[PDB]
DNA sequence: AAAGAT
DNA sequence: ATCTT
DNA sequence: AAAGAT
DNA sequence: ATCTT
């Protein structure tokens, strides 16, 4: 299927290719940094032609926002099919040591979930799925990057910003957690688990249908959560108590 | 100057040179995206080695933050002289027709400028200047060619996703303006104006005193600023009274 | 964790 | 890291 | 703009 | 765009 083979695809590209610089169109290559401003970016960059030939090998049209702060990376739709839309949104974190447990930021609580065209490249109700495309990678020890250029006959010197990266699909309700990621910006935070997990899928939530009406009715300070609920247990009671 | 060079460097790199894409170290190119999330981390990793080389000819060292929110890009100072660094700071927004007015978000005015300590490298008070290199770019519509893989031997056949790249370094006070760049994430907005005038200096504030007192008793929400002050002439009436 | 930094 | 209405 | 999206 | 305490 469409998901399968961008899994494959993902799994395969990601573990022949190492992204080690920006280049320019007269030769001259500029190292990367280290930190998951500039790692964020490339993952999502990396994936953009895998996801576009497998979409087409499918008959799926890959749209990208026009506006700048809008939601998903890409828009999936055959043209026949205009409300089976599929999203599909790439997420970067990092790791110290490899066996660790990992957390993502997975998108705003208050915006399109709550209300149908918010900050939406089409009406959240036409997209029937909405996966999550995670890269974790493991940060390098030296604190000092590379403040030199290269040429294209020195690539195989050039430092990598990271000791490895893996990466993963899956349907975002699946890994969501109980907790904001962020309390300015009020993203929904992922669990907090092994890679295995995000994989494997093991969740906290009964269904998509739960994780939506909990982060619908998520408060932002934990002064008004207080009074509702500030995790799954106290959301299920507060269903019980007739949600007030 | 060290000043006069880096202007000159970045200024003449720019001219000479077009990223176009970031290159595994198998040498497949994976092509730019067109938005400015993608292209402030480029110009990040373009200016980097320039900054480098510039700061060495004039003896100074070049340091980067440890940690991810940590504020400048760039520490510049002499061993000789540790109370007295250069913090460079790299900006970027777009344009969608050259010579609009473009504005900046410089960072933030609840932090290292309230707190001489907080989210910075060094504390504030060991830098003498706080210098902005800012990118502005002229956008251009993706194409379908942009969404497949390159090598080597076509690295002049990938679009480039910008039509026109203007550069300039110049102190954060002269082009910081009066109103708030951000809401939520409280950031320093820069004046509206065109690139010229960026280059110029030609901004509101008289010193950079007075910049620093404007923005250390900014108020976060403008129904907190009724009653002070939103913007530079307000301000002014304010300091008259007697800052009552 | 929650809140507020980049 | 910065954009949009 | 100011406020709240990414 | 995510991170840190
Ligand atoms: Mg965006
Ligand atoms: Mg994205
Ligand atoms: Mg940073
Ligand atoms: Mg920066």
């Amino acid at each position: 299927s469409l998901r399968s083979d961008l899994i494959n695809a993902l799994y395969d590209e990601n573990q022949k290719y190492d992204v080690c610089g920006i280049i320019s169109a007269e030769g001259k290559i500029y190292p990367l940094g280290s930190d998951t401003k500039v790692l964020s970016t490339i993952f999502e960059l990396f994936s953009r032609p895998i996801i576009n030939k497998i979409a087409e090998k499918h008959g799926y049209i890959v749209e990208e926002p026009k506006q700048q702060n809008h939601y998903p990376d890409f828009t999936l739709y055959k043209p026949s099919e205009p409300n089976k839309k599929i999203a599909i949104d790439i997420k970067t974190t990092y790791t110290n040591k490899e066996n660790e447990k990992i957390k993502f930021t997975l998108g705003g609580y208050t915006s399109f979930i709550r209300n149908n065209t918010k900050n939406i490249v089409y009406p959240f109700d036409q997209y029937i799925a909405h996966w999550i495309i995670g890269y974790v990678y493991t940060r390098v020890a030296t604190r000092k990057s590379s403040l030199k250029t290269y040429n294209i006959n020195e690539l195989n010197e050039i430092p990598k910003p990271y000791k490895g990266v893996k990466v993963f699909l899956q349907d975002k309700w699946v890994i969501a957690g109980d907790l904001a990621g962020s309390g300015n910006t009020t993203n929904i935070g992922s669990i907090h688990a092994h890679y295995k997990d995000f994989v494997e899928g093991k969740g906290i939530f009964d269904s998509e249908d739960e994780f939506l009406d909990y982060w619908r009715n998520y408060e932002r300070t934990s002064q008004l959560r207080n009074d509702k609920y500030n995790n799954i247990s106290e959301y299920r009671n507060w269903i019980y108590r007739g949600r007030k």
